[PDB]
């Protein structure tokens, strides 16, 4: 009696949700769709792939889309040895825990603030004296509160033995740049830290780029075990086309361009980490010094074939793809107060911006953009639209915190800040808001960071600035531009 | 040849699926949208924010919807002092670490099963004689297998120094309730223990509210660490028009009606945990006593602004809107056989349900809704409609983890309960399925309780059942309601 | 030899699993799972799924 | 008590089968059929008879 009740219990406010039902919940409806495959295929770099060089590949044309694309990376195990055993005892120098400059850098603000006779002072002296000095730096600074020496001195417990490993999330610090290029123009750039800053934002839950990237969330112990032994790594490669089947790069339309990846890698000494100064790196099956000829990579392809109606419709008519390109503002940092101009084009969908201390880089911690200590590097941000607020000054837990909540799949563990125009910036088919920053006169980003941020051993830190805009792609007679 | 021969092996039962297919997945379609802009505008009480008092702001009109709301809480850093040190002394009391009263209730339940003189013990002897009669009492009332006593003995290793903190979860704490009023008429209510339980069941991976609300998953340490300096907490208020953006508040089509946000803010005394009994909370920055006058607090609204065109159709025709609102029934329990009338009305989705002992809101553990000894403290529970089960007797697993499978984000880390009427509770533009309570003479959720829930120590534990209910919005000629 | 490995220090081999100094059985891991060697759904004597 | 049966003599109830006095395994009685649990006939992926 009462379920058939409420049946019958409508009125005419029901009416605007109910009458005319278009959709039950008890029974399906299904769509028939066209007959496709998917196939991956790994394929060499048509140039040589070396630390420190820009290599090339021209990607094939096994199927009549492009879907999936990853930058497979192949890198040796390592081991170490002491320089006075070593037969060619000349390397390029790595970053060494012996030689900690982010500590030193740290230790270098507090000075002042180190009470009694620091330079004759025994070691287990000298840390009490300087954690002493952080709390009465930390109270003067920001009005913080101490906390009990005890609980700064937390002894990372690192091995007794010598050991070498890749640097945190080397997958994607080996990419410093990547372009993808379509008869010979440039149509999207990827950056290191704009892949990183990506997948802090962006990376879903359970779906974390960890293993395919070699990131242990700076678990020292776990880089070491997997620098051991060979890895092969799997990074994706997030242009527009590898984010909806509906934007796959339509191969067949582009018959008259060559498709082409380029990547500038990093550096081999910013890869390692070694835990003494005076150790050579050597690769681990080969017993031979590390050199720049030791990194191999392969591009993996996922290629769509079509049925041939599809196919033939596809050649005759692909049309328009609305796409996302990325664009960089870098700038060096050498006072608190930072004002970044902004000269970015298109309607920009959203922007993402985050500091790297001098010390972090130096230390090969690529991806730690913490302030001093630890800190968030930034107190406050304002945004300027010709000289007038389009954001008034926020601080850095609201373009860090919620931003990332209102916006994103994911709040970043770092010190990540975004600020989106777009209300769904993750939709890569449906655009949901823009500004149009080739109609600005000025775009500024202006900065309130941390105290003696970018001073003495920080100077020349690093903002990173990278905007993500709406571009249109056009194919016309195997054409694409 | 194999994969032509898929294409032209189709029949019948394709043709319901892929017959005049009308998508592809090898070209993107995009729609095109309106001209829209997003502001974030940060803006002060129009009474003074205090602890234990209640507050209000009018919302500024500076945009033609509103989105986003936050409430921006700004709490100062903590440091402690000797009362026997301090030339003012006299301050609330505060829970403290020194005087457990949740381990003393839990150890007053174990006192008939400790064997031998517990008086005159020794404190290991009497640690010792606690674990053994706990093994005694959980095998004569749950036929449980005794744990080893060197388990039972958990250290949590607390610091050997003076400290207090803001209590877990803080920025919902703090938020007793909240009203959103139109007009002057209350449109939502929400409360502290409701905001809890909505992050925990739709609190999405990588998004949970942690940083944002000041939530250590209960590790009293960061906790600790957190409140030695000044926290901003922004805690997001989940009224109907922040779910979806084709719900968002429509400031044009209310331009006679004011906009309020109501808080009744959380005790002071209920918001510190400190380590021992005889401490003094003082403002880290300020060295003076806390006190009611030390929370600060604003409301940061993102603004939607519309082209011309779209704000002059919305002003002429807002129509109606879809609304979620939220019911409360509260009460007190003295027994372990507990029946809560739910005088709730309306096409209810769902509701949750959990139990606080008192001994855990005393203890300043104001989100731990375990039993006695962190056990589950449902046994079971029923659901009736007219004296008819709607939902026959099932396990508490049944309601905290099957219902939350079935229809929630997320499992609850805490012993919260749910049962949804809706498919898709979580949908806030597409109706699943309701309840009408307003149609039904009596809803009655019956409770059997863990043994000794609500006894003794814990006489006045709390029973909480929210339940979310469907309402309609409606716009006309500048009003809401 | 197998895998051209370097050699981990054999302290960092030595995991203990600190296992309890008392006598215990336990049901196996994901037993629900376990448990279910197979499940088939029939509809008029007809297996639909398994 | 149960059938109104009238009783046996005893020593017409006590039937010792002649068990050998060794040790022995065998296959249960009609293993054949014991062992096909369940057939099922399918043609096309259909079952036809079970």
């Amino acid at each position: 009696a009462g379920s058939l009740t409420q049946l019958l219990a409508t009125g005419s406010m029901d009416a605007a949700l109910t009458q005319n039902a278009t959709r039950t919940f008890w029974k399906s409806s299904y769509q028939k769709h066209s007959l496709f495959a998917l196939e991956s295929i790994n394929q060499p770099f048509t140039t040589q792939v070396q630390f420190g060089a820009e290599s090339h590949i021209t990607v094939n044309r096994q199927g009549d889309l492009l879907s999936w694309m990853y930058l497979k990376i192949v890198l040796p195990g390592l081991k170490v040895q002491n320089q006075a055993d070593t037969v060619q005892p000349t390397q390029q120098s790595f970053a060494s825990l012996d030689n900690d400059v982010a500590a030193q850098a740290d230790v270098s603000h507090v000075l002042p603030y180190i009470e009694g006779a620091y330079t004759e002072a025994s070691l287990n002296t000298k840390e009490q004296l300087i954690a002493e000095a952080k709390n009465s730096y930390e109270a003067a600074k920001y009005n913080a509160a101490p906390l009990p020496v005890a609980a700064q001195m937390q002894s990372t417990e690192m091995p007794d033995f010598d050991y070498a490993y890749w640097t945190e999330a080397i997958g994607f610090h080996l990419i410093k740049r990547a372009e993808f290029k379509v008869g010979g123009a440039t149509i999207d750039t990827i950056w290191s830290e704009l892949l990183f800053a990506m997948e802090e934002l962006m990376g879903r839950a359970g779906r974390r780029l960890t293993e395919t990237i070699g990131r242990t969330l700076r678990r020292p112990t776990e880089l070491m075990k997997a620098s051991r032994q060979e890895q092969i790594l799997y990074v994706p490669l997030p242009w527009y086309f590898t984010k909806h089947p509906s934007l796959a790069f339509p191969l067949v339309a582009a018959t008259y361009h060559n498709i082409q990846l380029w990547v500038q890698w990093a550096q081999l000494n910013s890869c390692i980490i070694k835990s003494r100064s005076n150790l050579v790196v050597l690769h681990a099956e080969r017993n031979v010094p590390i050199s720049d000829d030791h990194l191999r990579a392969s591009l993996e392809c996922t290629y769509v074939h079509l049925e041939a109606a599809e196919r033939d419709a596809l050649t005759a008519n692909a049309g328009t793809q609305l796409i996302v390109q990325h664009q960089a503002h870098l700038q060096q940092v050498s006072s608190n107060n930072v004002t970044a101009r902004l000269n970015f084009n298109f309607p920009v969908l959203e922007f993402y911006y985050f500091l790297r201390r001098k010390a972090n880089k130096d230390a090969g911690d690529h991806f730690n953009f913490s302030g001093i200590g630890g800190r968030d590097p930034v107190v406050s941000a304002e945004l300027l639209f010709n000289n007038t607020a389009r954001v008034t000054q926020k601080p850095a837990v609201w373009w860090r915190a919620v931003q990332a909540l209102q916006f994103h799949s994911s709040a970043p563990l770092t010190n990540i800040y975004s600020y989106s125009f777009s209300l769904s910036p993750e939709d890569p088919i449906t655009p949901s808001g823009s500004a149009n920053f080739s109609r600005l006169d000025s775009v500024e980003l202006a900065l309130t960071l941390q105290d003696d941020f970018g001073a003495a051993h920080d100077a020349n830190s690093e903002l990173f600035v990278f905007a993500r805009s709406y571009n249109i792609l056009k194919f016309t007679n195997g054409l694409a531009g």
